[PDB]
């Protein structure tokens, strides 16, 4: 089977379209014969710490006695270990205010750590996450795919690429603010992309 | 001018974007602009993360319940400050190919339907007028004009949403290449600051 790490960042809980389409993508993989081993985080419910001065110092190797900082460092180590153990990373990244949801960005700020998931100080750029590919589910109220207003796509390609995750496929559901038919059209397009992506290992 | 200054670095007194912001504002005073400053260190303000109950209150779908009232009043305050300004100066160093979390948390409190933008039948319409922006963005690597710069299009798009179409950037890049890269990027930013402050 595959070790699949699933990140849900929507604030709309069990009514989330990105969480629905993630669940459909995982069901489609099961139907295509992948017996996945899921590690799932609802980042919206996890109250991840924000990166601040003391946490940044501690993640780079400073010894910080402070107990909140010691367990934010342990949380960073756990999240990085899950990432490196996975074969497939599935990310819910609906567009909120031209960016990803804050809880997804807080996950990246805990896993994107020099000497843990990348190196920036060597003669050439080096990712340290190997054998991991990503599928991003990104719904939007408006239409943005291939437009200058889509910073989400290049942001996720660049931060995943920093860590060595070069293979990133997107499931887009756009124009969802045009209800009901724009939303139906966008979900139909997403479901056709799910069908095409579900067979690959 | 009424200048709204947002600092988002986590590097405290060693922050390069906070230093370059201070140098930009001082260059304006040297050029004879008598600016009135409103300054927020967003890293010290513990802004709330946008979650379902806050979003419901900010969109006006529900009255704010007691524990959220403060966050709604903060949103209204930050938006009033923005609409009262002529010039918005933003510290946005690149952290993990994005802006710092505290800057994003500011945008999630001010980018608000019926307050800074309005739904139309096609594209959303900005409600903030008379505001131009200057963004100070330092980077360890070199990203300007490259597909790895998502910070620049993100900021142009969320500022553009609210009606802020005039956005100038001050870049200090290649700072992880020391000693020459850091000195070279800061000298480039200072030359950009001097060109901008005289306007
Ligand atoms: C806080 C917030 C901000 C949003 N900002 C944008 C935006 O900048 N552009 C856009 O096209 N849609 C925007 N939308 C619409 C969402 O992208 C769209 O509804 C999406 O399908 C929501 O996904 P979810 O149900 O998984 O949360 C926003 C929605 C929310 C809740
Ligand atoms: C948490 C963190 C993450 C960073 N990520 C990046 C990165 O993605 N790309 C880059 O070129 N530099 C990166 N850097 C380097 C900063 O962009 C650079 O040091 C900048 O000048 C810091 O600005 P400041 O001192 O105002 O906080 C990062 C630095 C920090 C502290
Ligand atoms: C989230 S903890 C952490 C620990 C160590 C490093 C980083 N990020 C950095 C970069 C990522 C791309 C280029 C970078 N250049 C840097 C220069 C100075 C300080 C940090 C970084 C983050
Ligand atoms: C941070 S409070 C807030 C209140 C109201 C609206 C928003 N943002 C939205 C957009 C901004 C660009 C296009 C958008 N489409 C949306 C569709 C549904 C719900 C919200 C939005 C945010």
């Amino acid at each position: 089977g595959a070790n699949v790490l699933v990140l849900k960042s929507s604030i709309n809980g069990e009514t989330s379209l990105t969480n629905q389409l993630i669940n459909e993508f995982l069901a489609a993989r099961q139907a295509a014969g992948h017996g996945d081993r899921l590690t799932e985080h609802d980042l919206s419910a996890m109250a991840l710490p924000t990166l601040d001065r003391p946490l940044f110092a501690a993640l780079r190797g400073a010894v910080d006695p402070q107990p909140a900082i010691r367990e934010a460092v342990a949380l960073s180590d756990q999240l990085i270990a899950e990432l490196k153990a996975s074969d497939l990373l599935v990310i819910g990244a609906p567009m909120y205010n031209l960016n990803v949801p804050t809880d997804l960005k807080k996950w990246f700020d805990l896993v994107a750590r020099a000497r843990e998931t990348f190196r920036y100080t060597e003669s050439w750029p080096q990712g340290l996450v190997e054998g991991v590919r990503a599928v991003v589910v990104s719904s939007r109220g408006g239409i943005h795919q291939g437009e200058t207003t889509d910073a989400v796509t290049p942001y996720l390609r660049a931060v995943l690429g920093l860590m060595g995750i070069q293979e990133v496929e997107f499931i887009y559901a756009e124009g969802l603010d045009n209800r009901p038919h724009g939303r139906d059209a966008g979900i139909a397009s997403a479901r056709a992309q799910i069908a095409r992506l579900a067979v690959q290992a």
